[PDB]
Order: C-alpha cells, then sequence, then structure tokens
C-alpha cells in the first residue's frame, strides 16, 4: 500500500499466529515487539529507558498488510512495538516523495 | 526519489544554509538536528539517554533532496540529526511497498 505519514504508520502484523500493531520505524535498524509467545529456541540479547533484556528469535515468519516475509524479531518489554528496517526490505518497502 | 531501506536512510538536508546529514525516520513525530546557528527567536523545549533541553525554532525552510519545504526544528545536543514526520510529511514522503 501507500501509507502517508500524517499520523504515526501504525499497521496489523501477524506473528506467532497472533496479530498486533506495529509501528514502520525506518529509523530503527531492528524489529521489537512486546511479549508473547513464539515457538523455537532464542538467544539473549540486550537493547525508552535504559538497557533491557529480550529474547532475539530468527527467521520468524510474519505479515504486514499481506506481505508474507520472515526475519529477526526481538520480543521482550519494549515500550512499543517496532518494526525494523531488518523487515521493511524484506517486504520491499521504500520511501517516496 | 526512491530510497530503499538496506541501510540507514541518510539524506542531506539545507537548513540556515548549511548542509546536513540527517535520518529519515518514520518513527520519530519531530525533526532535532544537532547543534547549528539558526535565524530567529525559538522557545524552549525538553525531550538518547534521558531529557535534554533544545531550542524549538517554527516555520524553518528546510530542503531535503531538492524538495523545499517549511516547519518546526529542534536544535540541541541530539545523539543524531533525525527528519521526524512533521517535516515528511511536508515534501510528500510516503511509504510504499
Amino acid at each position: 500500500p501507500q501509507i502517508t505519514l500524517w499520523k504515526r504508520p501504525l499497521v496489523t502484523i501477524k506473528i506467532g499466529g497472533q496479530l498486533k500493531e506495529a509501528l514502520i520505524d525506518t529509523g530503527a535498524d531492528d524489529t521489537v515487539l512486546e511479549e508473547m509467545n513464539l515457538p523455537g529456541r532464542w538467544k539473549p540479547k540486550i537493547i525508552i529507558g535504559g538497557l533491557i533484556k529480550v529474547r532475539q528469535y530468527d527467521q520468524i515468519p510474519i505479515e504486514i498488510c499481506g506481505h508474507k516475509a520472515i526475519g529477526t524479531v526481538l520480543i521482550g518489554p519494549t515500550p512499543a512495538n517496532i518494526i525494523g528496517r531488518n523487515l521493511l526490505t524484506q517486504i520491499g518497502c521504500t520511501l517516496n516523495f
């Protein structure tokens, strides 16, 4: 689709079978969602206040406005759901003007 | 233009006659640049570590890859130059996929 920036670009993402509202954030390298139940092994990662510990899951299937992609998702006490570039490149998201 | 997100979307902005590198950040409501000399009156604002004081200048002319726009610019000890939505809407920047 084509999203304008008059308001925060919040979209729906399907991950782990659940639907959620995340913010398309071109200024974020990574994707970090609030606590949820994901299947698989994960590894520790330390990354909105100070440092927080999160769980890094790799090659997780996700869906943003249709568009099926896979990639790394950090799950943790993030103040907000953020879709970063690591996933934005996977759905072919670009900035245009 | 059309910018892909394989790397951080850094662009050049002309403000106060000087050129600078800022990051197009759809996840940021406002625009905040590192200390520079801008003409005009400004007002105090408190907003990457904890809180920092900055100077809010309104209706400042700016230029991002051609495209002349005007808007509010926060100037201060920001860890990085950020072009927020407040200006992205003014140059007709959209997200597309």
